[PDB]
């Protein structure tokens, strides 16, 4: 009752962070009536603007509170896998932290037309960073907005980078400059505009929103794509939710289907429309349109495990979580007075910006991820961490100082998947990470040997003269069967998820998207966002995304081509 006899150019699914992008870059002449349906609703929670609250969305309304199957491998634990549910996607949701990578997580790809030369043009054109000037690895004029973070720990970020450097690690000042080694301590620089949170929503689609070709529908839930025996014709989604009605949304002539839910919900919903690997689709009555062995697999995460220490006594009172609560678990009117009247203080702080790059073996890119929190863990699940402290909020508690140290597998080897666990278009996808699972037990000694790592930085003599003990793993914990089951019971999610539809050459029978990013064997379907990254890069996705989306669109309306 929506798309009422309205043909449109380009449908996009999910109102994420690659679509939010698409409908700016699409919209953007006036020929092209550009549609966007969003399961989740419209971005307006003061708790996705305010990057400290990162911590009251996750498993919240705006989360979709995905729970992937038992990990047998992971002692028999279900893995909460946060994803935003609203216009912008997990760009809304994120730690905001801008990450790139390094060059050769590009060339990795082996795909012909995006190599890191073919992709650096357009990160910067993305780009507007406050605290670098324009050049070949920063931009000025961009629609994203990038600053160093407007919070400093003065104590507990300074003893960091002395503990770091003590143990040999040597600075780096731009993790994002491909000219220098990725490796190295450092600030993470984040998606921030003075300390408001700068999702893609707020970036791109909000200065769009009057365009007359430009219709935005959130509350709206596909169910799949009409595909008509091979060509993309429409969708099918309901305004209302499980039971609510069938609508259905045509396209004009030459008008395509592009994928934008992600690398959890594109899968599935393609699986659901016909396009996936048959023995999988035949179990449920799904008629096959294209038998693509690659929809659903490769499913790449970077799984973190957790080091946490308290502070001494006489350092009582330095931590994050003591600028933004008072000993009564009330938040501090000084933490809210620097934010409103001056973008400073930890209300803008996601708490994790700060860190490292490690080779823990000499490998030629770094393995490890580092995060360094000056707040202290109570849960080695960091997730639940953060859950826990929104719900401390004025329970009359004293959250204890400390710090924490988040270590991150960061090119992780273990392949996951995403699978159809219902017919029902409304049930959660079937959804397995597999942390852990590489042949060669690569990923568990990165984070195992990460442990030791944050230990002799602890250990230092920087470190050691604020902190008293260690509370996670903790004393108990000292053989390397010890530290591997720790890992394996309080591993979690950094929140990344890549290439279930990955991007590869002509002849790969393993792809699902070609370099222009056209499913095979489909008629105006393409797929522009996670799901196409072929190896996840060195740190944290969301800048890849935009990157992806912004070429992706470039290409569609003939700015540039490649290959
Ligand atoms: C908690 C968290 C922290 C992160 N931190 C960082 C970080 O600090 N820095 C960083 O760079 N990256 C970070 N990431 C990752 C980054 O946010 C994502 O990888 C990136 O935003 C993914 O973009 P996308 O367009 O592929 O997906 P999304 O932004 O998730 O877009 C998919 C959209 O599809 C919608 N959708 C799903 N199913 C349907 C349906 N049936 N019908 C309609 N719409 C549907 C979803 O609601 C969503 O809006 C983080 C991720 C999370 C979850
Ligand atoms: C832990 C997160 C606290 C968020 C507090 C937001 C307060 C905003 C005042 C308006
Ligand atoms: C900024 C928010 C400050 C609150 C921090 C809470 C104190 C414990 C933080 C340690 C968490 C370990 C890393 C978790 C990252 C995943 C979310």
């Amino acid at each position: 009752s929506s798309p009422v006899a309205q043909k449109y150019d380009y449908i996009l699914v999910g109102g994420g962070t690659a679509a939010c992008v698409l409908a700016n870059r699409l919209s953007a002449d006036g020929s092209k009536r550009v549609l966007v349906l969003e399961a989740g609703p419209d971005n307006t929670s003061r708790d996705v603007k305010i990057p400290a609250a990162i911590t009251r969305l996750f498993r919240s309304p705006l989360d979709w509170n995905l729970f992937s199957e038992l990990q047998e491998q992971l002692a028999e634990r279900q893995i909460y896998m946060a994803r935003g549910r609203l216009l912008g996607g997990s760009s809304a949701t994120n730690a905001t932290l801008y990450h790139r990578g390094a060059a050769g997580d590009y060339d990795a790809w082996g795909v012909e037309g995006w190599s890191s030369e073919d992709v650096l043009s357009w990160f910067v054109q993305a780009e507007t960073n406050a605290d670098f000037g324009p050049g070949a690895y920063h931009g000025s004029g961009g629609p994203m907005r990038v600053e160093n973070p407007r919070y400093t720990n003065k104590q507990l970020h300074t003893a960091f980078f002395k503990a770091a450097e003590e143990v040999g690690l040597t600075p780096n000042s731009d993790f994002n400059d491909w000219s220098h080694d990725h490796a190295g301590y450092g600030t993470f620089q984040v998606m921030q505009d003075k300390g408001t949170r700068a999702d893609m929503y707020r970036q791109y689609l909000k200065p769009v929103l009057g365009r007359r070709n430009l219709q935005v529908l959130t509350g709206a839930a596909v169910t799949k794509v009409n595909i008509d025996q091979a060509q993309a014709l429409g969708v099918e989604f309901s305004t209302d939710g499980p039971t609510g009605e069938r609508l259905s949304a045509e396209l004009a002539p030459g008008g395509e289907v592009i994928m934008c839910a992600g690398a959890v919900h594109t899968p599935f919903l393609l699986k659901h429309s016909g396009v996936g690997p048959s023995a999988e689709l035949k179990e449920f009555g799904i008629p096959v349109v294209s038998n693509l062995a690659g929809v659903g697999q490769n499913l790449q995460d970077q799984p973190a495990c957790l080091t946490a220490a308290p502070v001494k006594e006489k350092y009582d009172g330095i931590a994050i979580s003591d600028h933004i609560y008072n000993e009564k678990g009330q938040i501090r009117k000084r933490a809210i007075a620097s934010y409103l009247l001056g973008g400073r203080g930890g209300l803008t702080s996601t708490g994790c910006d700060r860190g490292a790059f490690v080779r823990t073996a000499g490998q030629a890119l770094p393995d490890l991820q580092v995060r360094f929190v000056p707040g202290m863990a109570l849960d080695p699940d960091g997730v639940s961490t953060y859950v826990r402290f929104a719900k401390f909020q004025s329970q009359g508690l004293k959250w204890p100082s400390g710090i924490t140290m988040q270590l991150i597998a960061c090119r992780p080897q273990s392949t996951g998947s995403v699978g159809l666990k219902s017919a029902d278009p409304f049930a959660p996808p079937k959804l397995s990470p597999g942390y852990l699972t590489d042949k060669d037990g690569a990923d568990l000694a990165t984070l195992r040997k990460g442990i030791h790592w944050a230990r002799d930085v602890a250990r230092s003599s920087a470190l050691s003269e604020y902190l008293d003990g260690e509370l996670f793993p903790g004393s108990g914990v000292v053989s390397d069967d010890q530290i591997d089951e720790y890992i394996r019971r309080s591993i979690h999610s950094s929140n990344a998820i890549t290439g279930t539809c990955k991007m590869g050459n002509a002849g790969d029978s393993s792809s699902v998207v070609d370099n222009q990013l056209r499913v095979h064997g489909v008629e105006g379907l393409r797929v522009v966002d996670a799901s196409v990254v072929p190896k996840i890069p060195g740190g944290q996705t969301g800048a890849p995304v935009v990157m992806i989306a912004e070429r992706a669109a470039a290409l569609l309306t003939g700015k540039a081509t490649i290959g």
